[PDB]
């Protein structure tokens, strides 16, 4: 392992997603106790044990019992997923958006198990450390030139589809990558129509697992009430909406944005959220959450056979009589409907 073989720009990206150091920092930011059970000793069974105990928590909330029923359930959860609340007594998990908070945590943790496994497999042979990680990812990362028409589309995709309601930060595209996870091309539903290039943002610790294992669905033991539109793979057409799931801070103001070709097909359109949306798909190939703002049909350029909704995100006239989501929510429930294509290294410009 002498001189690295990878592109210098790829080397920068490899070190970034493969930093076990910040992985602890973000888990500690989520209040996870790295001391009581370090990330290095994280079994998938522990996470499947965590999911089950979250389901026992939804079983309490649905039954409405807030006594010991919930107090025992939450503690049992915390024992498998050690937390750190210090002074205050640990909190009771009571809401759909508190449930989603922990399913977010268990996902990020599972994507870290994948990660540390890949960094621990580096032995010490004839390859440079960074090159060994890349090979283990079994996914290709071609860096694109800033003057590429691909780059021209992405920057105009990035900023022109930045929602006006996420004004507390501007976004700036530091580099752009061509993604091809091995086998993904070989199974993408080429048949399905409505082929679109959709956003997915995720925390920094998750990208090794995402570039290696794709974007899986939720395990069966997960609480069903936790997922907004059901156990699927969520996307958005607005760059800022997916960039919010990057969870960049004013101090760690860099992130990664996953533009992937999503085979949506015929959409089931919904206004109010509903987790049991997978049961009511009935031949439709995806669920679409209907918002007020979205890129207008008059700016839909095509890139490698996929529709890229540019232009300013005009209004859509959507309004629910009975909550109306502001922005559109796409959900595909099988990975064959998703092929990753472009990854974006994005710097966040927060405003005070
Ligand atoms: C319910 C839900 C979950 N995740 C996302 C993302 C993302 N992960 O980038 C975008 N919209 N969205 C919506």
């Amino acid at each position: 392992g002498p001189e690295s073989q990878l592109d210098l720009r790829v080397q920068e990206l490899i070190k970034l997603i493969c930093n076990v150091q910040a992985m602890e920092e973000m888990m500690m930011e989520m209040k996870y106790n790295t001391k009581k059970a370090p990330l290095g000793k994280l079994t998938v069974a522990q996470i499947k044990a965590g999911y089950q105990s979250l389901k026992k928590i939804e079983d309490c909330i649905r039954a409405g019992q807030h006594g010991r029923a919930l107090m025992e359930a939450c503690n049992e959860f915390y024992t498998r997923i050690p937390h750190d609340f210090g002074l205050r007594t640990p909190p009771l998990i009571r809401t759909q958006k508190e449930l989603s908070e922990k399913i977010q945590l268990l996902e990020a943790l599972g994507d870290i198990e994948i990660a540390i496994k890949l960094v621990k497999s580096e032995r010490q042979g004839l390859e440079h450390p960074l090159d060994q990680h890349y090979r283990n990812l079994h996914c290709a990362l071609r860096p694109l030139d800033h003057e590429s028409y691909e780059f021209k589309v992405i920057s105009q995709y990035l900023q022109s589809t930045h929602a006006p309601t996420h004004s507390d930060y501007t976004m700036t595209l530091l580099d752009l990558f061509e993604v091809e996870k091995d086998g993904e091309k070989e199974a993408f539903r080429e048949d399905l129509h409505n082929r679109m290039l959709l956003w997915h943002g995720s925390r920094m610790s998750n990208w090794v697992g995402i570039l290696s294992h794709g974007l899986r669905i939720a395990p069966p033991e997960a609480p069903i009430t936790g997922y907004m539109f059901g156990k699927g793979i969520y996307f958005a057409d607005m760059s800022s909406k997916s960039a919010n799931y990057c969870f960049a801070s004013r101090l760690k103001n860099t992130g990664l944005l996953l533009l992937s070709e999503v085979a949506l097909g015929q959409c089931n359109e919904l206004l109010e959220a509903n987790p049991k949306a997978e049961g009511l798909l009935q031949g439709k190939h995806s669920t679409k959450g209907l918002g007020k703002m979205a890129p207008s049909s008059a700016h839909f350029v095509t890139l490698n056979g996929s529709t890229v909704p540019l232009g300013p995100a005009s209004d859509t006239g959507i309004l629910n009589p009975d909550y109306t989501l502001n922005y559109n929510e796409y959900i595909v429930y099988n990975p064959n409907q998703v092929r990753m294509r472009y990854l974006l290294k994005v710097q966040f410009n927060f405003l005070q």
